[PDB]
C-alpha cells in the first residue's frame, strides 16, 4: 500500500524528460560514473536522502523571519524552546552531524578528569555507530564496539526492533573493558543497521539503566529520531495510542544529551544540534560550546544563519507528523516491496535504503569490474535514476599496497528523499530494475580510464569492457 | 498511463488524516454542503482548478523582486516582454479574467462609432463563450451565439478537436446578423465546450480568415492556451515537432488581442491579462487602459503588485513546459479512464472537468432532493474529497415564481488543480467512487434547512430525508 | 527631530544614481512628463504611498503560509481573525478601496426598503469624502456632503484635530435632508482634508450618537487607521497612556462597518478589508458579500490569494506598531518642516501628503504652461524625485466645450512611502527645493506635442515654451 | 558627506524602542555583559558587521531556487559561474572564512614534496594576515610574518593605501627565510591592519611579481574585495574610470587563489569560497576539494545548501555595485568623523571598524577594572547601541600563571552591519558618546562575579566598583 500524500504539492522544481540517446551521450560524457552526472539530467536523484527532501510552507516561510544577531537572536532562542518542548533538552547548541567532532573529546577528558579514564584503554558502545561517528571516535584514539542484535542483519527472520542494543553485549562489554574507560554509549534512532532498523523505548529504557548504573554519558545520534518514534507507535504495543511527540519525550528522558543532523527527519538541507538534558550535563555543555568556538587551537566565529535556525525550529515539529511519517515509510516499503516482486535481491533493506545485490543481478561481471557501478550506469540510461554504488568500486585500493581491496558484496544503494518523488516514481524505478533484470546478460563491465589517488568514486572515469 | 512528475516536490502545505466519524460530523456541521466546509477538513479539494495549483520554484522566487512603482515598472515591464516573446504581442494590461468588462464596450463602441453598429442588433459569436464572457456580452445588450461543431457534445464519437468553431455556422450567422453589427468573435482556447475541448490550428486560421475578411475583431479567451497547444502538438499533423513555444506564436497570429485568467494554465493564483497584438489595434489598446482607470465612471486605482507581475512573467513560460503539460493532461485522461473503468458514468468530461452524472449513480433520489448534492457529501464521508454540484441545487429556483428551476442533468463535476496531487490521490478517488457505487442504495437525499434567497448553493445547509 | 528607525533594513531594492545629463535626456523622452519615466530611472519616487511601502519580515514570510481553497481557507480565517482581535468586528469580506462599490448600493437599497429613503432626494455625509467614495455614491444616485469643520483648511491656525466632523453641521445636513434620505455616514481616518488630518475618539463618540439616534449606517474609512490612533494617542489627553490597539478597538465602538485599503498603513501592496461590527449587520454583510459575487448583474469569482491574506493578518498588526508610527508620522513633519524652513510655502500639508505650491515658487509662469508640471519636472532634472502635478495639468478640458478648465492653485503634490526612504532622503529632497527656489526665474513653462482626449496626465507629452 | 541610499527599502526587521530605566535592568540582568543581553533589547547591535547585513530583493529570491543534489547542482554551477566571470578563476569551491584550514596545510605539503619545504623552518608573509588565518598557520606549524608599511598604523599622517605590502621588507623575509620555506603569501584585502586599509593595484601586482619569481602561492584574502576595488578607483588615479567589477578581474590576476569569507562584502549571513584561477593550480584544486572531505580523518559530507550558492551567485555581483560602495564607505566615514568632532579619539579607525579609546575617555578606570567594558555598558545604557570590548576584559589571563594579562590599550569596537542603520543610526551613536563623554567623571569600573576559565568575555557577569 502506498499510501495518498497528507499534503498538498505547493513548490515543485522542473526536471526535464531526457531521450534515451541523450542519457547514452551524458554517461559517456561522466566517464560512465553517475557521480559527475549534472543534477539537470537526473530524472530521479536516490543518490542521497540527506538535506534533498522538500520542507512544508511554514518550514520555508520561517527562512525570512531570521534574526542574524551574533549573540542573543530571537532564532537560537526559537530553536532552542523547540528542543525543549519537543525532547525536554535545556541546553541547545545549533551546529552547522551536530558536533560528533565536539562532544566526542569533551566526554573522553571529563571522564579522564573525574574517574581517571586511561585513554590506551577507551572504548565506546552503540547499538550501531553511524560510519563519520565510529571516525571521530577513533581520530580521538577510542576503539568502537557495536553491540547490535543476533536478529539485526538476519533478512528472512522478521523482527520488529533490529536496531535494539544487545544489552547482554553491552553489560559485557562496559564490564571487560572496565567503566572507568568507557567514555560515552551512543544510542542511534533508527539505527544504520541493515539498512535502518528502529529501537525500541522498552529497549532504550533497559539500555539507559544499564548507563546510569554505571555512571557513562548517553548521547542520542538522532537523525531519524521521528521515524523511530512512529516504528514504537506502529510497532510496540505499549505506544500504541501514545502520539509521536510523546513517544518523542519520553524516549529522550533515556539519553543525558543528542547529536542530530536535522538533514534527515528535520526536513531542512542544512543544520544540526547538539543538546544536553539537564543541568547535571551543564558543565558538559559549557565545555561543548567553549570548544566550538576553539575547536581549531583559537578562537573561529560563525554559525547557522538566523532564517535557518527559524526553519529548524519548525521543522523540528513539521518532522514528527504522524501522517506525513506513515506516509513517508510506506513509500520506503513500497519500493523495496515491488523489487523483492519482481525478482530483485538486496542483500538488505530498512528504512535509510536499500541495497541491491548487484553481484547477483549482473553475475557475468567479475567484481574488480565493479558490477554495482555497470548497474548504475545502466539504470542511468534506462530511466535516468541515479544511484550510488557502495562495492569494490567506491572500496578502493590498498594504500600500503596499491592493489583493489577486496570486497564481500557488490551493492547498490537506493535512498530516497523525503516527500520528493511519487508513487509513479516509486513503480517507475522498479519498472527499470525489470528492464535492467530482463537485460541482464548484455550490461558490460567497467574498466578505468582515470583514476584518483583517493576518493576515486567521486571523480573517477571508466569505460566499458 | 499516469506519467511520473517532471518535477521534484520542494514544497507542501500538510493535510490532516481525518477519520470517518469527524467527516461525518463535519459534514452536518456544514449543513450537508461542502462550500461551508473548512479547507483544512477537506483531504482533496476538487471544488476549482482556478488559482490553486502549484507552482515552480523560479515563478515564486519572483515574487520576491517586486518593483512596486505606480508607473514605469519593470515588473511591468518583464511581464509585457514576455508576451511579447510569447505571443508576438506589443501592448499588454495585467488585470487583478482579463477585464472582459472592459473590451467589450470598447469593442462595441468602436465598431458603433467606425462602422454604424446598430445596438439593438448586435450579435457576438464564440466557438463556445465561457459563463461570464456571455454575462458581459449580455450585460453590455449583446446576444451571443456559440458555433461549436456537431462532434463537439457528441460523446462516444471520438473527435480530435471538439472545440473547433462551426466555420459554416460562423459565417452564416455574420452574414445572417448583418457584419456591421458583430462587434467581436471569441476564440476560446482550450473551448469550454464538453468538459473542455481543444482548437486546431488549421480551425483558428480558418476562423481568423472569416473575421479579417469582415473586418470583424477576434479576441482569444486564453486561460487555457498552453494545455491547447499541446493537444495540437499531439493531435494536428502538421505541428507534431514544433514546440509548444512556437504552436503558441503561430497561433496567436490568428487573433487580434487576447483576454486571460492566469489562474489555470499560467500557474499563478492572481492576475490575468488583456493584449493587443500591434499598432493596428492601438487605438482599442489606449481606449481599453483608459477605461481601466474610469470603468467605474471615475478614476480608481491599484493593479497587481509588482511581485505578482514577475512571478506571472516566469509563469507564462513555465506553464508551457512539454513535459509538464504532457503530465497534466495525462493525469486528467486517467482520472476520468479509470472511472468509465469501474462503470461510472460521466455525461461530458475532458481537459477542464468530468461532469458525473449523479442521477444515474443515484436514481432512486428525485431531483428536487439535489442526487449530486447528495452525492458530493457521500464522496466527502467517505474519503475526504470535495466537489461542486451542478444541477437543480446550484440551478436554483425561478425569481419571478419562487419554485426550482427544472434542470435536464444533476452532474458532480471533478475539476483538478495543477501540479497538486498524484496518481495516489486519483487512485483513491476511483476508489471512493467505487465505495459509493457499490453503496448507492443506501444514499439519502436532501432538504433545506436553511436557505437563502439568491446563490443558496454557496451558503444553504440541507438535512438527510 | 528625524527619530531614528525602530527597526533594522534586512531587504533593499537597488536604485542607480544617475548623471544630470541622463536625465536630461531621459525627462525629454518622456515629454516632460514624469508619469512616463522608468521607475528605475528615478531616485526618489513620491508618486504616491498607496502600497508602495515596505513591509517587516513577519509579513513577507506570511505569504508563503497561504491555503488557496477556493472557500473555507485558513488564511481568510486568520485574517477574518485579525479583524476580530484588532477591530472588534465579527465579519469580513477580503477585498482586491474596501468594495466602496459593493457597501454604497447595499446600504441604499437597504434604507429603501426599511424606511422609504426616496433615491431622488438622497444625501450621504462624511468628514471628508475621498475621491472615489464620493465617486461611487453619485454614480448611485446619492449626492453628498462633507460636514468638515471651520479650522480645517485653515493653516496658521493649529489644531490637534482639524479632520473632525462638524457635528452641528452634521445634525443639520440630516434634519435638512431628511433621515429616511441619509443611507450612511462615512468616518474617514485620518480624513482627507487639508493633507490628513486626524479625527478625535471624543468627536467619532459624539458623530455615533447622532448617527445611533437617527438610524444611520457608519461606515469607518479607515486606510489611515492607525495614523489616527497614533494622532489620539499623541493629541487626544484622555488616551495618552492606552496603547494603538486600545485606541483601535475603543475608535471602532462609534461605527457599524469597516472599509479600507490596506495600501497604506495595514503596509502591503495588494488588498483591502469591507467589515461589520456584530450581527446587528449581518444582513448588510449577507448582502454584500451576495453582491461582491454577482455585481457584475453574474457571477464572478476570484479574490485575495491565500498568501496575501496572511500578510494582511499580519499587516494589521505591524502597521499598529507605536514606535513605527511615531517615526513614519515623525518623518512627514521632518520633511514639510525643513520646506517651510527654507521658504518653500505649501497650500497645505499633512499626514498624507504635502502640497507645494508651485505658482508662487515660479511666478513668472502662466498657469495654461502648467507651472507645478514644469516644477516636477525640474525637480526630477535636478534630483530625480517624481511628484505628481495636481493643478491645471491633471484639471484638464471642459469635455463640452474642449476649453482648459479654470484652477484655482498649482500645486505639486508630496507623498512618502511608507519605510522606503531616509532622513537622508528626506534632506536630499529639501536640497533639491533649494537649488530650484533659487534657480527659479530660469525655468520654463510647457505647451502639448501630445494630448490625449481623456486622462491626459497620465501619458501627455509636452515641451518647454 | 553621508550620502542617501542608493536603494529602497522593502523589508524591515522591527527593533523596540526601551525606556532607560528598561536597559538598566536589562544590562543588570546580563551581568554588566552585552554579550549577554537580549538581541531583541538591542537598538543599535554594532558587535558585528559578519553576516549580519542586509541583501538586495534578487539575493533572498535565489533562496527560492536551490538545487539540493549532492553532486553536479545547478546551483554551485551559477556561483562557480559568477566567480568565473568576476574573477577569472576556473575552479570553485563554496565553503560553508573560505576553509584557510583547508589550503594552509595543502599548500605546505605542495612545497613539502615539490621544493624540499622544511616544517621547522617555513614562514608564511602577509600584508596582515586575519587572526583566524595567523590561527590556522600557527597550527599547522608555519610562523607568520606581517610585511606592512611604515605609515599603516601611523593615524596623523593620511596615505592612500596603508593596507599595502612592504615590498622590500617582502623580499628581504623570502631572502632570509630562504624560498623553499614560504609556502605562501597572503594577501589581505582590504587590509585588517589600522582598522581596515585598502591595498592598491600597483601594489598587489609589485607583490605578485615578487611571488612569481619565486614561484611562490599568493592566497587573496578576499572577504572585503568590493570595498578594496572601491578604494582603489577612488584613490588610484590609474583606474579612476574603471568600473569596480574591471579593477576586481584585474585585481584577481595578481593572486593565485582566493579565500574569502561570504560574509561582509558578498552581502549574505552565511557561505565562503575557496577558488583557483587556472589549471596551473589544478592539483591544489583536487587536493583542496579531496581534504575537504577527508579533513577529519575519514569522509564527512555536507555543504551549502542549494539556495545559497544562488543567493552567493548573485550576492558577489550586487556587492559590487558602485552605488552601494559608495554609499557604505561614507557612511562609515561619516561616523569617524562625527565622533573626532566631539572629541571622541580612537585609537585606530578604518573600513572595517573604529577603536574608541575608552582608556582615555574614562581616565579615572583602571585598566584592571575594564574601562572600554564600563563603557559598551554605559553606552547600553544610555543608547541601547552594544559594541565589543577589545582590552583587558577580552584578553583575559595567563593560562600558566592565573593573572590578568597586561594589555596595552582599552578599547571599544564599532562595526556597521552593511545597509542595515541610518544616518539618522550614526547621529544617534555620536549623541550618546556626547551624552557619556559630557557625564564621563560618573562612570564605574567593574568587577567579576562570575568568570569562565577560558574565553571569559562571552560569558561573565561583572557588576560595578
Ligand atoms: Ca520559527
Ligand atoms: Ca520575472
Ligand atoms: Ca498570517
Ligand atoms: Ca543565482
Ligand atoms: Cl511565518
Ligand atoms: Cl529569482
Ligand atoms: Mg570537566
Ligand atoms: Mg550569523
Ligand atoms: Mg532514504
Ligand atoms: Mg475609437
Ligand atoms: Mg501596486
Ligand atoms: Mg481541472
Ligand atoms: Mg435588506
Ligand atoms: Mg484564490
Ligand atoms: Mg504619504
Ligand atoms: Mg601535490
Ligand atoms: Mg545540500
Ligand atoms: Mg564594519
Ligand atoms: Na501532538
Ligand atoms: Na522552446
Ligand atoms: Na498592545
Ligand atoms: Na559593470
Amino acid at each position: 500500500k502506498h499510501l495518498p500524500e497528507p499534503f498538498r504539492i505547493r513548490v515543485i522544481e522542473p526536471v526535464k524528460r531526457t531521450t534515451r540517446a541523450y542519457r547514452e551521450e551524458a554517461i559517456i560524457k561522466s566517464g560512465m560514473n553517475p557521480f559527475l552526472l549534472d543534477s539537470e539530467d537526473v530524472f530521479i536523484d536516490l543518490l542521497t536522502d540527506s538535506g534533498t527532501g522538500a520542507m512544508t510552507q511554514s518550514m520555508q516561510a520561517a527562512m525570512m523571519r531570521g534574526d542574524e544577531a551574533y549573540s542573543g537572536s530571537r532564532s537560537y532562542y526559537a530553536l532552542a524552546e523547540s528542543v525543549k518542548n519537543i525532547f525536554g533538552y535545556q541546553y541547545t547548541i545549533p551546529t552547522h552531524r551536530g558536533a560528533e567532532q565536539i562532544y566526542i573529546p569533551v566526554l573522553i577528558k571529563k571522564r579522564e578528569q573525574e574517574k581517571g579514564l586511561d585513554r590506551s584503554k577507551m572504548v565506546a558502545f552503540s547499538n550501531y555507530f553511524f560510519d563519520t561517528t565510529q571516525g571521530h571516535s577513533q581520530i580521538n584514539g577510542c576503539t568502537v564496539r557495536n553491540v547490535y542484535i543476533k536478529e539485526a542483519f538476519d533478512t528472512g527472520v522478521r523482527y520488529d526492533f533490529k536496531g535494539n542494543f544487545d544489552l547482554e553485549g553491552l553489560e559485557r562489554g562496559i564490564e571487560e573493558v572496565g567503566p572507568n574507560n568507557v567514555p560515552y554509549i551512543v544510542a542511534t534512532i533508527t539505527s544504520n543497521s541493515a539498512g535502518g532498523q528502529p529501537v525500541s523505548l522498552a529497549n532504550l529504557k533497559a539500555m539507559y539503566s544499564i548507563a546510569k548504573k554505571y555512571d557513562i554519558p548517553v548521547v542520542m545520534d538522532s537523525a531519524r529520531f521521528a521515524e523511530n518514534a512512529y516504528f514504537i507507535k506502529q510497532r510496540e504495543a505499549e505506544y500504541k495510542d501514545w502520539t509521536i511527540e510523546q513517544i518523542t519525550r519520553e524516549t529522550y528522558k533515556y539519553a543525558d544529551m543528542l547529536a542530530m543532523s536535522a538533514k534527515k527527519d528535520a526536513m531542512v538541507p542544512m543544520g544540526g544540534l547538539l543538546c544536553m538534558k539537564d543541568d547535571s550535563f551543564f558543565d558538559v555543555y559549557t565545555e561543548c560550546r567553549t570548544l566550538c568556538v576553539v575547536q581549531e587551537g583559537f578562537p573561529t566565529y560563525g554559525g547557522l544563519e538566523g532564517g535557518a535556525m527559524e526553519r529548524l525550529a519548525v521543522g523540528l515539529y513539521d518532522g514528527m507528523n504522524l501522517d506525513w511519517l506513515a506516509y513517508r515509510i510506506a513509500q520506503v516499503q513500497y519500493l523495496v516491496d515491488g523489487l523483492e516482486e519482481i525478482g530483485v535481491v538486496c542483500q538488505q533493506a530498512g528504512g535509510h535504503a536499500a541495497f541491491v545485490d548487484a553481484g547477483k543481478l549482473l553475475p557475468h561481471i567479475p567484481a574488480d569490474q565493479f558490477p554495482a557501478q555497470a548497474l548504475a550506469c545502466e539504470l542511468y540510461k534506462v530511466a535516468g535514476i541515479r544511484a550510488v554504488e557502495i562495492g569494490s568500486f567506491l572500496l578502493g585500493r590498498d594504500p600500503k599496497t596499491g592493489k583493489q581491496l577486496p570486497c564481500p558484496a557488490e551493492l547498490l544503494r537506493l535512498t530516497i528523499p523525503r516527500a520528493t518523488y511519487t508513487q509513479t516514481h516509486m513503480d517507475f524505478i522498479i519498472e527499470a530494475f525489470k528492464h535492467v533484470k530482463e537485460n541482464a546478460a548484455n550490461i558490460k563491465g567497467l574498466t578505468f580510464t582515470y583514476e584518483p589517488k583517493v576518493l576515486r568514486h567521486f571523480t573517477a572515469k571508466l569505460k566499458e569492457v
